[PDB]
């Protein structure tokens, strides 16, 4: 094997897709190689693509992926609307356990939150962290609210023994505030701070962004995860 | 004893207080003596305070408050600010223990949601739940992401087996998406939906109000809520 990752979020909108570019950049700059697996995509009919976003961002060629949904729904809502099934559970493992390699760094990237369901029956990234023994890397926000959907998220993880591999904000303030200077102290309390990303990455050109994301993770974590 | 509700919610700012004047409108239209409990109020600095909006909105005159904090953030962050601590668990407990009383229904509103420290150290409202044998329900939005969060405090409260008294919808849009009709139809799965309040149900005079509170949600189920 190699690493195989999941990066969940907190809940939607929170930049989860760009931190695993960042995460994805920051590791190639380490020399690792990097796949990124997202393999349920929605949003579609209005241009949402998180696979090219990755590629666009951080330059991730294995860019995997099962369905693509037009409506900006969850999964299981936007396959309602377009009539069409989930891809099976044993299709969303079977394509990340075949992305895994020695000396590879898979990225799975959910939709959404954690429990949104991915394949069929009501199967979620936690099921899909649990086949493939993968810890959980999770994107948090600054903003009120984040300690309780981050405990929340966590709670989730450990109840089905998926290790938490630290946690990200997407998206850093500038200036910061009180509430989101305080919320980086109070989730630091109750897991690690992998990188905070600044505000407004998602805009940079590509070597920006690749400058941002070395900066923002630590080198010997990074590494460490090959 | 009597009936003790919490009232949580998937996070802040998705109609909690509004929720209860609701259901405190519909229980005393219906006979029950209604009693709101506020353990935890930030926000006082800017005006902020739940239990004074749940009886400008429902008449409820027993209103019952603890710790208040001036800043607007979480009470853990809202004490060291203004240099206090946090209430302890017991005397949270003790507070709502003193309400409970038979024929009448306690709610105990939240700060935030399920899992925002109350007490020192770590003590939720979900612990609080516990103590008094609460059930909790859960003040839901209809917004994308709401499925995740709902699921995630359901299944935090099942682990501690809170029983989950069901789901509102704080604002229910009218007329509705179809993001919003697919997540209603979607967590009507998850657990009883007791009620979607009308979008802007918080700038109803007390007659509309009352009004919204009887028919948003069931009788029955009300009625049933406390014997």
């Amino acid at each position: 094997g190699g690493t195989i990752l999941v990066v969940t979020g907190t809940g939607t909108g929170v930049g989860k897709t760009v931190v695993c570019a960042a995460l994805a950049s920051a590791a190639r700059q380490a020399g690792i190689d990097v796949a990124v697996c997202k393999p349920v995509q929605t949003g579609t009919a209005r241009g949402d693509d998180d696979l090219a976003e990755v590629g666009r961002l951080a330059g991730v060629t294995q860019l995997a992926g099962l369905a693509r949904y037009p409506q900006p729904m969850a999964p299981a809502a936007a396959a309602e609307h377009a009539g069409m099934a989930l891809p099976a559970r044993d299709q969303i493992v079977r394509l990340i356990a075949d992305l895994d390699r020695p000396g590879r760094l898979t990225l799975v990237e959910g939709a959404g939150g954690l429990l949104v369901e991915l394949a069929e029956p009501g199967v979620t990234l936690r099921d899909v962290a649990v086949d493939v023994a993968a810890a959980a890397l999770v994107v948090v926000t600054a903003d009120l609210g984040t300690l309780n959907h981050t405990k929340l998220t966590l709670e989730a993880l450990a109840a089905q023994q998926v290790s938490c591999a630290g946690l990200v904000i997407g998206s850093w303030p500038d200036p910061p505030g009180l509430v989101a200077a305080s919320n980086r102290s109070a989730l630091a309390r109750i897991a690690m701070v992998r990188a905070a990303l600044p505000a407004g990455a998602a805009s940079l050109d590509a070597g920006d962004f690749a400058a941002m994301s070395a900066a923002a993770f630590d080198r010997n974590w990074v590494a460490g995860l090959v």
